[PDB]
């Protein structure tokens, strides 16, 4: 029977977090080869590839993933650059959270956001001192490489001071403190609890498919919070690609079975 | 002696505005021919190029531009589908304005923004009711081809509740109620008023060319107000794309200009 070759770029501590020997091992097992993209090295000249997956951020590598995708159309690219490209800005990302509100019992909102560009406006933009304690302080521009690029919580406005510009800021009064973080693999959804009343599983569903299509992407998860006020509502308010499925469990299961999926696309 | 293509992709509205007899018969006269790209058959077919210009919105146009791009390297696209991703998001294009700072006398900022995604939080987030009138109000998703897309003036927050979201407001008291609307051809710019004291000549092209650089934009301009709590400082509020050249007079003289560095490139 035929064998399916699975290129992977990615960053050193991802491969070591992600490409495990229970991962490589499942997939051998079922005829898939994970095979690491060299770095040193073109990706149109490396060998030939069923799906090619990867997790880097470049001009230079974005450039090298469009030659090959002209150049070997029907081989999925997951995921594709275009789509990943929205979720990089903290303010895109839930520009596209936003376009399905189809999606019963339960409703899901994007929170407003206020983005502050330079130390000038952070002491002076007269709006900020009308802000509700605490906040959620992110960096406006993330990738997942850059560390700075994880989100952080902010009590005092003498704290927002002390933080590097751009950022991007929502209110977190309304959460209750609670935060569940929603893992998705294409049409497949793992979900988490998590400190700093669980949503139905049909409602995590609807807005993973929502997320999915409207995203365009087949690896990412979602921060959702309850809103508090009505103990019915919730908001999304990070969506990141690529997360650290290596920490859900049974992990290698999911990602086999998806990529078995993905070859018989 | 050589002739020289110059393919363009533009919607009927802009052809008629921007391809005028006067652009055709100079550039003509220079050996540079502006050949209409038929939106009816792909680019690949379409005849040899040394220049692409284009302002056209697809998914399926910017698929056929990147086949191009792998396909004929050295032949320059203006601008690349790329740069031009960084503007169609109203947050993610002040994002790009912030990169260089460097650049005496005067100073330059970016005005904060609020992003509001449903009208469930214009009606209910707090912050808004701390805002000062008036406020530009721009759709957060833009383009040029779609009409909502250029921004607007609120004074009653009656008037705020009557808008579609998603939406980016900043606020507009600091202003002095004017604004500066400068033109940008690669390395050349063009400035004009406009009410809803003119910025040093030497500041202008700093910013100009700050923003090419980080914008990686050759057909660009952007608008730019005084802060007039200081009486010397100036904050970028919009940067379009490809914009109304075919305002500023002259301007046929600039592009065919451009055009030919662009063909010696
Ligand atoms: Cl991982
Ligand atoms: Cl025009």
């Amino acid at each position: 029977p035929p064998r399916y070759v699975i290129g992977y770029a990615l960053a050193p501590k991802k491969q070591q977090s992600f490409i495990q020997p229970s991962l490589v091992a499942q997939a051998a097992s079922r005829g898939m080869d994970l095979v690491p993209v060299d770095a040193s090295q073109p990706l149109a000249e490396q060998g030939p590839f069923h799906l090619l997956i990867h997790k880097l951020y470049g001009d230079d590598w974005r450039a090298q993933l469009v030659a090959f995708a002209a150049r070997h159309p029907a081989v999925p690219i997951v995921d594709p650059p275009h789509a990943i490209d929205r979720l990089h800005n903290r303010i895109s990302m839930l520009q596209v959270v936003s376009e399905l509100d189809h999606a019963q019992d339960s409703t899901f909102g994007i929170p407003s956001q206020v983005v502050v560009y330079d130390a000038a406006a952070l002491a002076d933009f007269g709006l900020l001192a009308a802000l509700r304690f605490p906040l959620i302080a992110k960096p406006l521009v993330a990738d997942g490489t850059a560390k700075s690029h994880k989100m952080s919580l902010v009590y005092h406005r003498e704290g927002l001071g002390k933080l590097r510009p751009p950022l991007v800021l929502q209110e977190f009064v309304n959460a209750g403190g609670v935060i569940f973080k929603v893992y998705v693999v294409g049409g497949h959804v793992t979900c988490v609890k998590r400190r700093s009343v669980v949503p139905p599983a049909a409602f995590i569903n609807q807005i993973a498919g929502g997320l999915r299509r409207a995203l365009g992407l087949q690896l990412f998860n979602f921060d959702m919070i309850r809103d508090v006020r009505a103990g019915d509502r919730y908001l999304v308010i990070d969506i990141n690609y690529f997360p650290g499925y290596a920490k859900m469990p049974g992990y290698e299961t999911v990602l086999t079975d998806f990529f078995w999926e993905m070859v018989h696309k």
